[PDB]
């Protein structure tokens, strides 16, 4: 996240961090047995780390679970990014408290105009690099579709959303990937990808949630 905040501990508790002896991507809790993230993050040998803060330290409230069977959506291009959406089941059903929560789905997709939180253990820097081992937080707006298509010729589906700043600034950035937009209460988003970072024009890109629904209670109802 470049130009975040620090979040607070605990204070997103469906935010989960996929480990493969080391955090490469986020995720979301969406039930006590499975997480969703974005397709791009797949990879075998996953161990997701839920109630973490600073993912160098052992602070006390984490649940750390490996990986039963993760599901690639069926229709996912790793070329253009469409449909950059995955499931992960747990082998065993997390605890939930107050600060592991599981993130409602949505029954309704989000207007432009709606302002979101997105949150990463991402780059924090737009030039250079910068890893940070808390988790940051970032407010930002769903961006129209017709700003997202001029700022991304010939890119966007309409399996996908912008949101962000256009003056640039303010982003979520590489290491992000997989983690959760959520506006109102649901999860409308997975951080997908972008231009690099924070840059002028070049917003942050994200699955859209909202189209996905039925695939993920059918997908979950069976598995
Ligand atoms: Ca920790």
């Amino acid at each position: 996240i470049v130009g975040g905040y620090t979040c607070g501990a605990n204070t997103v508790p469906y935010q989960v961090s996929l480990n493969s002896g080391y955090h490469f991507c986020g995720g979301s809790l969406i039930n006590s047995q499975w997480v969703v993230s974005a397709a791009h993050c797949y990879k075998s040998g996953i161990q997701v780390r839920l109630g973490e803060d600073n993912i160098n330290v052992v602070e006390g409230n984490e649940q750390f679970i490996s990986a039963s069977k993760s599901i690639v959506h069926p229709s996912y291009n790793s070329n253009t990014l469409n449909n950059d959406i995955m499931l992960i089941k747990l082998k065993s059903a997390a605890s939930l408290n107050s600060r592991v929560a599981s993130i409602s789905l949505p029954t309704s997709c989000a207007s432009a105009g709606t302002q979101c939180l997105i949150s990463g253990w991402g780059n924090t820097k737009s030039s250079g690099t910068s890893y940070p081992d808390v988790l940051k937080c970032l407010k930002a707006p769903i961006l129209s579709d017709s700003s997202c298509k001029s700022a991304y010729p010939g890119q966007i589906t309409s399996n996908m959303f912008c949101a962000g700043y256009l003056e640039g600034g303010k982003d979520s950035c590489q290491g992000d990937s997989g983690g959760p937009v959520v506006c109102s209460g649901k999860l409308q988003g997975i951080v997908s990808w972008g231009s690099g970072c924070a840059q002028k024009n070049k917003p942050g890109v994200y699955t859209k949630v909202c189209n996905y629904v039925s695939w993920i209670k059918q997908t979950i109802a069976s598995n």
